[PDB]
């Protein structure tokens, strides 16, 4: 049950328009000073291979997660860059759908 709230908030945010930028690991060859800056990539994809594993024990550890897709997204773009600005509508969606279920 603590992870059905998960799969919801989950495929909310995969389906997302602003979901663009982290449905997938960011190609750290692709993009310099990635792998420097971030100490602990995360994303979508990363999180839904954890899920079908069962790899999360309680719905805190699924929300470590997104809030570290959201930390690094703002650690490495710029407020104002196309990356951080779909950031923080993701963020800020994930924020009001956690408070609407916890
Ligand atoms: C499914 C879809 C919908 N619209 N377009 C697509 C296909 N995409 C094509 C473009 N793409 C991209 N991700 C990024 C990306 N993400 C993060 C979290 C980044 C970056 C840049 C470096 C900084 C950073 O932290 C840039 S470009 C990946 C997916």
């Amino acid at each position: 049950s603590d992870l059905t709230f998960c799969e919801i908030i989950l495929m909310e945010m995969e389906s997302h328009d602003a979901a663009w930028p982290f449905l997938e690991p960011v190609n750290p060859r692709l993009v310099s000073g990635y792998r420097r800056i971030i100490k602990n990539p995360m994303d979508f994809s990363t999180m839904r291979h954890r899920l079908s594993r069962g790899g999360y024990t309680s719905s805190e550890e699924f929300a470590a997660d997104a809030l570290l897709v959201f930390d690094n997204c703002q650690t490495f773009n710029e407020d104002d860059s196309e990356v951080g600005k779909a950031g923080h509508i993701m963020r800020r969606f994930f924020e009001s759908r956690w408070e609407e279920f916890y």
